[PDB]
DNA sequence: CTTAGGCAACTGGTCAAACCAGAACATAAAA
DNA sequence: TTTTATGTTCTGGTTTGACCAGTTGCCTAAG
């Protein structure tokens, strides 16, 4: 393990399980330095990071106070909570799915009127790039499929000669998730209101973690593409009356798919 | 000024104006230590903070790369953005008001269904605590008016002495804004969906920044209170039928109030 | 020639021991 | 009694310079 990383995981977990409870005071830096096993400097960088995340309140002369997170932290903790409160990973995702289903008719609305075929262009881009499905397993010769530092996978949970067919399935899940997130976020910025885009930016780690498993099911990918083409039809037609109906039918359908995939969660699902 | 602070504002401002442009590479840590005037360690703490905010991408061996913010950062940058290009601080606020007017019918509906009782009680708490108006201006001998650390103003102003009654005006603005934020955020958490609460937690600095001036107007404060009571009437009544009417009449009304008050902006407005 | 070693010259990360500065509280002297 | 100093010692902030560790690429030595 690495010093700073272990320090951060130690402090965060100690706050979660109740060793550094919210509302108390984090012990002096000099003491955590010998309590954890890291030098003071490194521990201070960790502390600055965590405080910037909203776990702590720091100001010199006064003792470091352990914040009441969920009241100080932002949309980012939802990912961390998944690996801290795995028992309730069930609920978190369905919040993520609910929120997106609730606010999507809001920003897509405006997006379809203000920047109509910036919307249509990125949507078409997504749909046609989502032909990783009607192709043989290495489609990474199209696209100008160079900028994919986001989809990278070192699978080495292995024993046999199937690390090259499992890996490509996970790669497919990851790519479809890549384009899904691209769709929702880029459409969320073209609403003329930044906040809807910043929301997706905040939830991105959770979004990708959920998508990389949800899109390991072809049954979901085909509904996703159908959803995309329906949205495209809406934006092109220009009548937005049908938009909410589209979004909540997709919501309930993908909802049932998730209810099926909820039972058998990978056990690399809730981790860092 | 203090080292870490000047290093951070220097870096963020340099990224903003184009000296460390998005897409470029941040100079080596050893080079900025001598370009800025801070020791390397401190500069590293600053870098860790900024990277956690999403301004940079760090990994050792490779050069620190300056992220394309607005694609990496979250809801927090809107506040900094207010103080980086004040010229369009005009637009930013109108986003903060728009989003809130859009998503308020979303969570307030669910909050009025799941936790009707906690909703109305925290609302009642807010409304009755908002009797700082019908009282002589230093009213924090009520409430158990002790937990008041957000609630601080030694701005020092002055030429001499009517400078205990504008303080009290700004303090009235600050406390009313405090309760406004309490209402929206706490109602956003009692919806059963954490994300709506995390959104407000993320925007808290911008919300406080705008509110501390918007609520220096008594006419804005009582429209706010009548709004609170209308919402209370909705939650108590149990039919959510034009909760949305209530919310957007308040939206447009507060809209016009904001539209006259934008003209004369205090100009400690866009600063940290 | 080409190619597979391995050597530097980058980069960020960790480490050490002092010291600087704000905040607090006990306590002494003044009110 | 209460209250204004006042200073020791709590806390976090900054300094220094040295070393440790991945990354990349140049440049040998082997194919």
């Amino acid at each position: 393990k690495s010093p700073a990383g272990f320090a951060e995981k130690y402090i965060i977990e100690s706050i979660w399980n109740g060793r550094f409870p919210p509302g108390s005071i984090l012990p002096a830096e000099r003491e955590l330095s010998e309590l954890i096993g890291v030098t003071r400097t490194t521990l201070r960088e960790v502390l600055q990071r965590l405080a910037r995340d909203g776990w702590l309140t720091i100001q010199h002369g006064k003792p470091t106070k352990v914040n009441q997170f969920m009241e100080t932290s932002g949309l980012h903790i939802l990912d961390t909570l998944m690996t801290l409160d795995a028992e309730n990973a069930t609920s978190i995702v369905e919040d993520l799915l609910a929120a997106r289903t609730n606010i999507s008719p809001i920003f897509m609305r405006y997006a379809f009127k203000l920047n109509k075929e910036s919307a249509e262009r990125i949507m078409i881009n997504v749909i046609e790039s989502c032909e990783a499905l009607v192709n043989a397993p290495s489609w990474d010769a199209f696209i100008a499929a160079s900028p994919y530092a986001e989809k990278i996978q070192q699978h080495v949970k292995e024993d046999s000669e199937k690390d090259e067919l499992k890996r490509q399935e996970i790669l497919i899940a990851k790519t479809f998730n890549f384009y899904d997130y691209m769709l929702f976020q880029r459409l969320a910025f073209h609403s003329g209101n930044q906040i809807y885009g910043l929301i997706f930016n905040g939830l991105k780690k959770l979004y990708d973690r959920v998508g990389s498993y949800y899109f390991s099911n072809p049954q979901a990918r085909e509904l996703a593409m159908e959803f995309y083409r329906q949205l495209l039809a809406v934006c092109q037609s220009g009548e937005r009356e049908h938009l909410p109906q589209v979004i909540r039918q997709y919501g309930i359908a993908s909802g049932h798919i998730w209810n099926q995939m909820k039972m058998t969660l990978p056990s690399n699902f809730t981790e860092d």
